[PDB]
């Protein structure tokens, strides 16, 4: 009983173009949700020419009938949150009134100043997301409910966390009493926001009709569990993170959207089966303006790999799919899929756990004819070239999901929708 | 599509009984699962007299049709593993060929000895859970996969990550050389064990009609995103944790069973509502024999608390529930139940997140007439005395979830199955 959640989940290792998707169906929502994760990732959403940066509240909140809810599985950086929407407000006022539709679980954890430095020094043997994950599972970490009730309490707490981390990492300049005199202000502001998130969303689920939107963050392949680790994130990045980081069941759970893009990147080291290091993952790099827009980097390039794509089916159970960026292979005379794994000369059925083994994989590949035409003016499936929608049938059939979206370009109206 | 998994789990602190729910449907699975957690509690399962006792494998295993899966979410000392097996294949024959009957997700993470020695010296300022699940989130910890693969890499990262708990407990005694010689031996039994549990899973879901059950541990309330916080465990002992701890997604979970002790016992420390430290509280200990069996400490008690059912119910999706040790209450002339709670002086609809103001909360209670007659040998609804039968009636009533299963004593016969 009562109202489904609708969830966008990235199916391969970030970057997919799940922002897109979420701008679409952020339109008509009446509350959109973060399940897990932090503020890692930043995207852009354009209104009036006026460009809106997020990082940890949903983009979707652009829109003013929706209230924006942060569930219990994010990791919250206070500085960080009123960074971001202080400097949107500074841009337009696209975000008027947000502290009125911002509602934060109270058994959300708190990233401190200390973490995200933690960060940086365990990287050199950085938002502070290994830390707080880390902080939480040893259950020293610090909550939302515990900086709204007794400060004395919080403090008290707060110190033996910084002390230590201070005593961990002697070189880690840690500022106890000038984060916490900060935190008594970014305290003030929040309160009026933070609720229990529990109840809030129970009584969302079994009320009237609602259109409730989860923007996962993330991807399947970076999933803690799930991904190539230990090149992950530390959070659960799939579909069961919706249930554990918003306090919801399984029945609950609605449409769960795959963003898949049609071809695939990876950004930092980590296995990556079907990477074409050469002339082809060049030419997808350049097509796709695949770099990073905070760091220039340009990301790893391959072949789409609908092995690994199974293998986050398996574990998400999409419903249907959104295939973005297909007019990246308007000039491919001919384009190849993984479908299937050789494992020391034997075809194997599963997607090795350990790194190095799956680095040892040989992928064999489907090739298939390319359509040499410009897509980037479709609409509608029937004006996409027959080499073009074959691409998308291979796809549908060899994982038996539908395709719901097709992007063809970077703007709103680039797109196909298709049922 | 596919076949549904039955799920078992705790919704109070724990020792609600699980075991004798466990019991009665693992006899007709073919899948029995662990899902999340460790070894930190021991469960007896008496097969012709012999006492088998379970802490990491899942209790089902005792039946010779079912396979034994432990899940991704679980973490594994291995010394306590093949202690467990063998002491029971010592007792008797009950466990005859359980290496062919155990499959283990080589996704999980090992629980080193020194995780265990860390677990013991955190507490002084020891199953070495918080440790395990620490590493597991900094992505410093190793998985079966490793163990299984290339032994000198994970030679290295095991000297890599016992040189951190080495450097951060100076006091920590750790025999680096010693451990992995013993991992030596370890992994050639488990070897033909540990296999790829996502394609495992995902072809039992696929195949022919199957049973599958999954054994949650630990409780709701001990929930790491949803308890007591920080009077928890490390793990989600809630429903999102079998589709995270088993990689499988919402639409393949059937129905879910909430195991609800007719009053409510706390093992630790930590915020108890309904907690009765007076002679009500002395009664139900000694009636339910309220007390550790490998410690002898005697468990807090209190009455049923629905407000707490609820909010486990909001977060779990019960489809029913049983109901256990309703023979505790048959010398009860009245008995109390929890149905509302205040704060100062208002009442509130949710569950305080912070333990300091959980603790302030002050139950409403609805006193209910005692029946004041044994019923330890009725074996159906009907035979129940109607202030018995009107006990679970009430909470059905304030739920609005049905009660499947009603426990009346110990014995595997002691139970009413409802439909
Ligand atoms: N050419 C092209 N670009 C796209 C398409 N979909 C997304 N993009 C661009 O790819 C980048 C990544 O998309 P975004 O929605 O931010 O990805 P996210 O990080 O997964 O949310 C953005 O610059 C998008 O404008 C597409 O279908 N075609
Ligand atoms: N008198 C009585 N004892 C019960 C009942 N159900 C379980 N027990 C006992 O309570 C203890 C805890 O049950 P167990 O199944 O091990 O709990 P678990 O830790 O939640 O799995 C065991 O000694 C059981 O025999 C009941 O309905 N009546």
């Amino acid at each position: 009983g009562g109202n489904r959640v609708t969830v966008v989940l990235g199916a391969q290792w970030g970057d997919e173009g799940k922002g897109k998707v979420v701008d679409l169906l952020a339109q008509d929502a009446d509350i959109v949700c973060r399940c897990q994760g932090g503020n890692n990732a930043g995207h852009t959403v354009v209104v009036d020419s006026v460009e809106y940066d997020f990082h940890l509240l949903p983009s979707g909140i652009i829109n003013p009938n929706v209230t924006a809810f942060i569930g219990n599985g994010v990791v919250i950086h206070l500085p960080g949150l009123f960074e971001e929407a202080e400097k949107n407000v500074q841009k337009g006022k696209g975000l008027e009134g947000w502290e009125k539709r911002l509602i934060i679980s109270d058994r959300a954890h708190i990233v401190f100043d200390f973490h995200q430095a933690a960060d940086g020094i365990q990287e050199q043997q950085k938002k502070g997301i290994g830390p707080v994950y880390s902080s939480k599972a040893a259950r020293s970490g610090l909550r939302m409910c515990d900086l709204v009730s007794d400060f004395d309490g919080f403090s008290e707490r707060f110190k033996v966390l910084a002390n230590q981390y201070k005593s961990i990492y002697p070189t880690l300049e840690i500022d106890i009493e000038g984060e916490l005199q900060k935190l008594k202000g970014y305290m003030e502001k929040i309160k009026p926001m933070v609720r229990d998130g529990v109840y809030f969303l129970y009584e969302a689920l079994h009320g009237p009709p609602k259109k409730i939107l989860v923007e996962g963050a993330n991807a399947a392949l970076l999933d803690i569990d799930f991904g190539t680790y230990p090149f992950v994130t530390s959070s659960n990045c799939t579909v069961g993170g919706v249930c554990t980081g918003l306090g919801m069941p399984p029945q609950n759970v609605g449409e769960v959207y795959g963003v898949v893009k049609a071809y695939t990147t990876r950004v930092g080291i980590g296995a990556f089966p079907t990477e074409q290091d050469n002339e082809i993952g060049e030419l997808l790099q350049t097509r796709g303006r695949e770099f990073g827009v905070t760091t220039g980097r340009k990301r790893r390039c391959g072949w789409l790999d609908l092995v690994l794509l199974k293998y986050a089916h398996m574990i998400n159970g999409f419903t249907a799919l959104a295939l973005t960026k297909l007019d990246i292979l308007d000039m491919f005379t001919e384009i190849k899929v993984g479908v299937a794994y050789k494992l020391d000369g034997e075809i194997i059925p599963h997607i090795p756990a350990n790194q190095e083994v799956l680095n040892k994989v040989e992928v064999q590949y489907k090739t298939l004819p390319g359509w040499n035409t410009d897509i980037s003016n479709a609409r509608a499936f029937k004006e996409l070239p027959v080499n073009a929608q074959n691409y998308v049938r291979f796809i549908e059939d060899e994982l038996q999901i539908p395709v719901k979206w097709i992007g063809v370009g970077k703007s709103r109206e680039s797109m196909i929708q298709l049922f």
